[PDB]
């Protein structure tokens, strides 16, 4: 169990997923503002490890890459502080749904 | 935009990823003390929303689902507190290296002769 490699890989996976989220937000925002570019961006994007995506966008439309950069970072800065509790308590509760499900099934059988 | 959904969906993805990562380390803790079980687990596993994965393992080998449950929770406990800084600063750096790459290129072009 390489706890330090797991953390690295998790952080990476999260940066990439938030770039993804930054990508749909701007897609939306550009659906209402400049639908020709919005379609282009829809068109451009399919396939994204978040860093490789942005690097590719930067060559085509720099100002557009900057904007994904701004959003992914504004999103991260807003949600980050909640991640630990959500995930630790989320796993703990979900761990517990399963044991309680198993106990009901067990109790439904034995007591019927 | 919908920050509340984004946080929920991020958490859920994270939670799924850590289950996946829990699987890898038990898969390898057994790789030692039981290759039949290991291969069984390996075979069963290919194809992975982490809660649906565990609910399915629970019907075949409850004790093995419980072990994944325990390892997933342990991993999260250990790494969770670092994640906020790692993501916020990882993005800020990667953002910044992207501006510096662009500057250095501009610099390479305007100044080279």
């Amino acid at each position: 169990m390489n706890l330090k490699q797991i953390a690295k890989d998790t952080a990476k996976t999260l940066q990439s997923y938030l770039t993804y989220q930054a990508l749909r937000t701007v897609l939306a925002q550009l659906g209402e503002t400049n639908p020709p570019l919005a379609l282009w961006l829809h068109n451009f994007s399919a396939g994204q490890d978040g860093e490789k995506y942005i690097e590719e966008l930067f060559l085509e439309k720099p100002d557009l890459a900057l904007r994904i950069m701004t959003v992914r970072e504004h999103i991260a800065e807003e949600i980050a502080e909640f991640l630990p509790e959500m995930v630790v308590t989320g796993i703990q509760q979900a761990n517990m749904e399963k044991r309680r499900q198993h106990l009901e099934r067990m109790t439904q059988v034995s007591l019927s």
